[PDB]
DNA sequence: AAGATATCTT
DNA sequence: CAAGATATCT
């Protein structure tokens, strides 16, 4: 499938290459900084041609948002089925020590999830799948000078334990918010193999959704409705009260 | 000065070089995506070597934060007087007049040590390196094809200016409460034709700006109403 | 104006 | 954790 091949290929590409800098037309290279955003940006640019290569080997077109603040990074679809779109987002986190537990921010829970068309490239109901390509690395100077193409193997790299997975968003979604004032779904908090294997907390994609479409924006209010999965099934069990 | 040399070095670098992709140690290059999370990341790293070089030429230690949501990008300071620190932040925006976002108005400026590398009272200057550009491929390239790689921008312009001089009176962001710069012409930022009469005024004004339009309306919404408020005894 | 896009600190 | 920081756009 498109899926087994995308992960095999991102997987393979990660094993074979190491981004070490950004380069200019003239050939001068500038090392990578350490802070998180440099790396999310980079893993994302890293994924892009791979995603496109596999997509067209299977015949799907790939459309990135033509506008900012719009989900998802990549919209895949066969013209044959415009209502079977596939959303692919990139999510990244770090580790201070290899193989420790991790969590990601999975996107807003108050735009397209509640409003079919807010901040999303196509209406929400035209997608049948929402995948997350997740990157995990261990955060790790000669990083402040520039280099030339002949010194590529000695440029210091801001990280080292890079791992990559591809999994359905509802599947690794957790029950606590991933951020506050920017209202993001939080993923589970767990080791890398738990993301690869699907050991999430929802029973289904409808439960993930119903949960996030009714979770209050603050602890205040979550006091009265529900604040985690157990309470939320108690509230459902009672009649949504 | 440290200032005029950094300014001249950044103009020069900007002029001579065009960032066009990220490169791997095996020699494979990935082109640049379009959204902004990308350009700000790239200009910031593009700025790194120049800042550490001009700083060293002047006797300053350069320092970045460990914790990632901590201002400023660069803290410059001579070892001998750790108490006169210089803050350098990078801010970017696109052109099709421009406005930038300039950082929070509720963290360190109101409470001396929040989200900041060194207590706010230890910095005696806050500079903004501003990058503006005009907003214009899914395969990979090799070192020989550098000039074939599409660039998501055209015509970058860089300026260096004190954060207070270019600060405006309208929030530059809502839920992330950012100070907004003036909304003007690039020349204006270079020439420093701001609206505050002093940095004392810019800081008192953002230290006391309210979060929502509602509350702001009972206090002030712009520099005019703020100068009225001062006249009423801050009430 | 307010709240989206990503993820980290406290 | 929950809340609010990092940048900057609609
Ligand atoms: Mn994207
Ligand atoms: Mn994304
Ligand atoms: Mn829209
Ligand atoms: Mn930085
Ligand atoms: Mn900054
Ligand atoms: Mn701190």
């Amino acid at each position: 499938s498109l899926r087994s091949d995308l992960i095999n290929a991102l997987y393979d590409e990660n094993q074979k290459y190491d981004v070490c800098g950004i380069i200019s037309a003239e050939g001068k290279i500038y090392p990578l900084g350490s802070d998180t955003k440099v790396l999310s940006t980079i893993f994302e640019l890293f994924s892009r041609p791979i995603i496109n290569k596999i997509a067209e080997k299977h015949g799907y077109i790939v459309e990135e948002p033509k506008q900012q603040n719009h989900y998802p990074d990549f919209t895949l679809y066969k013209p044959s089925e415009p209502n079977k779109k596939i959303a692919i987002d990139i999510a990244t986190t770090y580790t201070n020590k290899e193989n420790e537990k991790i969590k990601f921010t999975l996107g807003g829970y108050t735009s397209f999830i509640r409003n079919n068309t807010k901040n999303i490239v196509y209406p929400f109901d035209q997608y049948i799948a929402h995948w997350i390509i997740g990157y995990v690395y261990t955060r790790v100077k000669s990083s402040l000078k520039t280099y030339n193409i002949n010194e590529l193997n000695e440029i210091p790299k801001p990280y080292k334990g890079v791992k990559v997975f591809l999994q359905d968003k509802w599947v690794i979604a957790g029950d606590l918010a991933g951020s506050g004032n920017t209202t993001n779904i939080g993923s589970i908090h767990a080791h890398y193999k738990d993301f690869v294997e699907g050991k999430g907390i929802f029973d289904s994609e409808d439960e993930f959704l119903d949960y996030w479409r009714n979770y209050e924006r603050t602890s205040q209010l979550r006091n009265d409705k529900y604040n985690n999965i157990s309470e939320y099934r108690n509230w459902i069990y009672r009649g949504r009260k």
